[PDB]
DNA sequence: GGAGACCTGG
DNA sequence: AGGTCTAC
């Protein structure tokens, strides 16, 4: 039957109470947090969630979900325990209306731009997929990172199911990305120099850092200790380590600084470096810029920057 | 201690 | 192009 829509198979969908002001799929799913979601049908997004294939769509007050179990099982709507994984992925316990109010009460520029861009939250992504997707993000654009990640998963990820002419693949494991000749195979997929960092980082984790448990246990650590620990890996710098902290290690205060953050700080805030004579982007100045937005937005500054990014584009 | 080379679609 | 690394 292929990809389902809300009107195609009514009996196979389950609803989660969720207004559009708490979440907008079209603003978080292709916005550069995850690269493995596709709007196959209008207002219907499909991707891999908790090692299974889901299709999501939202009305005005409900979030409709359906899960594909294939011929292995019988076609049935998602169970209550299955819907809990969807809630955790979107971190629905974090209320956006409250965050928007706190940011708007301490930032006049925030209220003027966030009123039209609501429902911009942050996904809780798996550390493995997040670390390697953003290793490929160096000198890249969203359209190209999406291509590399898709090819990488097709060649090294386990096959799940096939819907229409699409075969969904889970993310590759550490053992697969550390195997022999992985970097040569990845370079034929267009990854460029990033093919070495993927193979090197996967081997450094398994053979020098203690394995997968070392990466996942950075969730318990502090932001400073997790950032320094990530920068050990080859190809992981300050910008990449901040993205993984913010999107996979539950560090909402992480603010990845780049040229986009500089244009916003200078135009909408007249910001300028004071702890460094350098007037442009630099290691000393980029750390000062991250602190400025942490001191101005609070412990959820990373979530606030996601809202300003969606309003700029 | 605060400029290169590295890969590629453009 | 949601930069990192070696070098000096
Ligand atoms: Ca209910
Ligand atoms: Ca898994
Ligand atoms: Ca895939
Ligand atoms: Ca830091
Ligand atoms: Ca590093
Ligand atoms: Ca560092
Ligand atoms: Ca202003
Ligand atoms: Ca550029
Ligand atoms: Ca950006």
């Amino acid at each position: 039957m292929g990809h389902r829509t809300l009107a195609s198979t009514p009996a196979l969908w389950a609803s989660i109470p969720c207004p559009r002001s708490e979440l907008r799929l079209d603003l978080v799913l292709p916005s550069g947090q995850s690269f493995r979601w596709r709007e196959q049908s209008p207002a219907h997004w499909s991707g891999v969630l908790a090692d299974q294939v889901w299709t999501l769509t939202q009305t005005e007050e409900q979030l409709h979900c359906t899960v594909y179990r294939g011929d292995k099982s019988q076609a049935s709507r998602p169970t209550p325990d299955e819907l809990e994984a969807v809630r955790k992925y979107f971190q629905l316990d974090v209320t956006l209306a409250q965050l928007y109010h706190h940011w708007g009460s301490v930032d006049s520029h925030f209220q003027e731009v966030a009123q039209k861009f609501q429902g911009v939250r942050l996904l809780r992504q798996d550390p493995i997929e997040c670390l390697f997707s953003f290793i490929c993000s160096s000198c890249n654009n969203i359209a190209r990172i999406t291509g590399m990640v898709e090819r990488l998963c097709q060649a090294f990820g386990p096959r799940l199911i096939q819907l229409d002419d699409v075969t969904y693949h889970g993310f590759p494991s550490l053992q697969a990305l550390a195997g022999p000749e992985v970097e040569a195979h990845l370079r034929k997929l267009g990854l460029g120099y990033r093919a070495r960092y993927v193979s090197a980082s996967a081997r450094a984790i398994l053979e020098e850092q203690g394995g997968l448990a070392w990466l996942q246990q950075l969730r318990e650590s502090s932001y400073e200790e997790a950032h320094k620990a990530l920068c050990i890996l080859p190809g992981v710098g300050t910008k990449v380590a901040d993205c993984i902290c913010l999107m996979a290690l539950d560090k909402p205060q992480a603010v990845p600084v780049d040229v986009h953050m500089w244009h916003i700080a200078q135009r909408d805030y007249s910001w300028h470096p004071t702890t460094s004579q350098a007037k442009g982007p630099s290691p000393q100045t980029n750390k000062e810029l991250g602190n400025f937005f942490r001191s101005l937005w609070g412990p959820y500054a990373g979530w606030a920057q996601a809202v300003l990014f969606s309003a700029d584009l």
